[PDB]
């Protein structure tokens, strides 16, 4: 429920997400179908509304990354992200609460999410992996985690 | 290889996920492993060297080696995830090792794949450790004709 002296624990979640979600983005770039695109795009639209009404932004952020995991068409990726759901909520909600005290930083975060969608849409697995890990490295650096 | 289409898809899915998880674990282990971690990995490799008598024991020492690499990340969540996947690991590893015993000398070749991961981690070389880990899983998937 907080994060002052919990940085090393946050760093452990983000560092694991970097290997899982980079791999999921690259798989999704190869296997996504029209139904997957709609799931990611609907999450991205709901995330555009939270730029002004920030309630449930954590659920929609998570739903976006879960939609990428579903787009791999690999049941074990999906089950791993559901198994780690509590850690995702901890990391996401900590990162978003921190982000909303600055700028349109929330809008810079929204762009990082869109960049992963865009590379998955193009079917470019290397670009998708790099965009997914950059989102996590930038979220960690915004939290001063030092991975 | 003889497998239903769904079995081949399931095996390909396990190896796909392992490549991302275990490639990352090996890179982290190359940074963080201590002398106890090295002992645990070498203990599994030594047990694997005495292979002939029973394959069922061979499967468990293979999984224990990969789990030891995950524990050597010193990341609470990596180790837990590999335990969570213990049934999928045993499925993949038992299918693979049974298949490799069909070709004379193949099991010794596979053993050098495990040594290469251990050696990279011992040397503290993350990029080398990641490559050896993913290459082991790529070759296993290809021995099984999974067409990843
Ligand atoms: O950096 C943020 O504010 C949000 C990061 C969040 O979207 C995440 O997936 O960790
Ligand atoms: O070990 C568990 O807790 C559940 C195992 C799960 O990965 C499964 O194989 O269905
Ligand atoms: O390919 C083999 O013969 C064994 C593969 C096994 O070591 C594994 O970790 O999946
Ligand atoms: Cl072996
Ligand atoms: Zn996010
Ligand atoms: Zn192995």
């Amino acid at each position: 429920s907080a994060g002052l002296d919990d940085r090393e624990q946050l760093a452990s979640v983000y560092e694991l997400r970097m290997e899982l979600e980079g791999g999921a983005a690259a798989l999704a770039a190869r296997r996504r179908n029209a139904t997957d695109l709609a799931a990611m795009a609907e999450a991205l639209a709901a995330l555009e509304a939270n730029l002004d009404h920030p309630e449930q932004g954590v659920e929609h952020d998570i739903a976006f990354h879960v939609a990428i995991a579903a787009a791999t068409h690999n049941r074990y990726y999906q089950d791993l992200l559901q198994y780690l759901n509590l850690q995702l909520r901890l990391a996401v909600s900590t990162a978003r609460t921190n982000s909303r005290r600055q700028e349109g930083l929330t809008a810079v975060v929204h762009q990082e999410h869109v960049a992963v969608y865009d590379a998955i849409l193009a079917g470019d697995p290397d670009r998708a992996r790099l965009a997914a890990t950059r989102h996590l490295q930038q979220a960690a650096s915004r939290l001063r985690l030092d991975l």
